[PDB]
């Protein structure tokens, strides 16, 4: 029998396959900051084609290859539901409680402290799979590495700055889309939410949001916008946020944001698809009451 958490369930086995394969893209379309001088000699080697690609990576090392690895990408997803068990149900509870006539800055206040509390207990997963997917040319040296392994190795020579690379900024991320996510979440509530459903025209209140959801999807699109920006440079003299605000006014006008968003609009194809499938489900859903009436009775 299907449900909210299978639902849900079926949700992020959909997402991510169809968008592992958008990451391989993104690196190769780089100048090559390798620039092991090997560019030079042969400024090609892998045309555009994404199918090209894609080709390319079994014949690397062998079909086993594909399929060695792939009981590794699950476990990533295995955790996501996993953990769905517990603070999903915790910081939203935290959010939505009844209250009595206010609270706004309440809930600011208790997402901000208890987000922020929840990156401290989980967060060394997230870091090394961007990072696993980085680490490249196969691997050698008998022993084939692991993730024990893969994360103390580079931890020598790099040391725990180089683990916080991502660490930090991610922290940063949440609290900005909270941050935007008040902001905008007054605005879902003022439609349709006046006294919770108490219509029983159903189709007639999905087609209002559909032409809604397409105004919102622009108000979306900023936070992906400035990201892409960044990939003009990685590593250098960069403290903390604040230096890109002083030194973006003194130089590079603010045309630059308006030029180089090539991936971010690549990115937004492709994430588009992924709010989709939830939508599916609502399309889509359970049929037998007498089934569903038994589980809570």
């Amino acid at each position: 029998m299907t449900v909210k958490f299978l639902g849900a369930g079926t949700a992020a086995c959909i997402a991510d396959l169809i968008t592992f394969p958008l990451d391989t893209a993104k690196v190769r379309l780089q100048i090559q900051g390798e620039s092991q001088g090997l560019v030079r000699t042969a400024a090609s080697a892998q045309y555009r084609g994404v199918l090209g690609t894609i080709l390319t990576m079994v014949r690397t090392e062998g079909p086993r290859s594909l399929y060695n690895g792939l009981v590794a990408g699950l476990q990533r997803q295995m955790s996501f539901a996993s953990v769905r068990i517990g603070l999903y149900d915790s910081v939203k509870q935290f959010y939505t409680k009844g209250s009595e006539h206010a609270g706004i800055g309440s809930r600011l206040l208790a997402g901000s402290t208890t987000g922020a509390l929840a990156v401290a207990v989980a967060q060394p997963t997230d870091v090394v799979k961007v990072r696993f997917q980085a680490q490249a040319r196969a691997g050698g040296g008998r022993r084939y590495q692991s993730t024990v392994e893969a994360y103390k190795t580079i931890a020598r020579e790099e040391g725990i700055r180089g683990l916080w690379k991502g660490t930090s900024p991610n922290v940063a991320r949440n609290a900005i889309v909270n941050c935007a996510e008040l902001v905008t979440y007054d605005l879902i509530k003022d439609t349709l939410l006046k006294a919770n459903l108490m219509t029983d025209d159903l189709p007639c209140h999905f087609t209002s949001a559909f032409g809604a959801g397409f105004c919102t999807t622009v108000i979306a699109s900023p936070v992906d916008v400035v990201k892409t920006r960044y990939m003009n440079s990685a590593l250098g003299q960069y403290h903390s946020a604040g230096h890109c605000a002083l030194t973006m006014l003194r130089k590079e006008g603010p045309r630059a944001f308006y030029k180089g968003f090539m991936p971010s609009f690549l990115r937004l194809g492709s994430w588009n698809v992924v709010m989709f499938v939830t939508y599916e489900q609502l399309k889509r859903a359970l049929m037998a009451a007498y089934q569903s009436r038994e589980a809570p009775f």
